[PDB]
């Protein structure tokens, strides 16, 4: 993985090239207004130690923070999302894996419209890392999901229960 942060928009100003996880980016730049990702899938955060609002980045240009749907130019930590050989997850109508269920292996752009049940309250990530979005079409607040149990919203770090879309974190070979 390779990512480069720039202090000004349009890839201008002081910049820092990165190839691994950093729990504290403060020593490298005080503001981040544009990012260019050369390889790998990344999750950037507003606070150190991967805390606070999180954002997903793929290869390519992010000329402004609005490109990654950020709230401001304060990025203090980054995570290179691990690569897995596959992706698999179960979606449940009720908490604690109760109610109707569907097992998926591909992206879902609208959680409340694609299945036979519209209420969504728990997830079981069996394989691969995914990004859960608050709104449909991969927008709104984001929550990175690594393999594990998510019997209720508190488990994925949300203070809100609103969900809308789900995408697999995948990069080319």
């Amino acid at each position: 993985g390779k990512i480069t942060f720039y202090e000004d928009r349009g890839f201008q100003g002081r910049h820092y090239e990165c190839s691994s996880d950093h729990s504290n980016l403060q020593p490298y730049f005080s503001r981040c207004n544009s990012i260019r990702v050369d390889s790998g899938c990344w999750m950037i955060y507003e606070q150190p130690n991967f805390q606070g609002p999180q954002y997903f980045l793929r290869r390519g240009d992010y000329p402004d923070y609005q490109q990654w749907m950020g709230l401001n130019d304060s990025i203090r930590s980054c995570r290179l999302i691990p690569h897995t050989s596959s992706h698999r997850l179960r979606i449940y109508e009720r908490e604690d894996y109760r109610g109707q269920m569907v097992e998926i292996t591909e992206d879902c752009s609208s959680l409340h419209e694609r299945f036979h049940f519209s209420e969504i309250h728990s997830f079981h990530v069996l394989e691969g890392w995914w990004v859960l979005y608050e709104m449909p079409n991969y927008r709104g607040r984001q929550y990175l999901l690594r393999p594990g149990d998510y019997r209720r919203y508190h488990e994925w770090g949300a203070v809100d229960a609103r969900v809308g879309s789900l995408r697999r974190a995948v990069d080319f070979y």
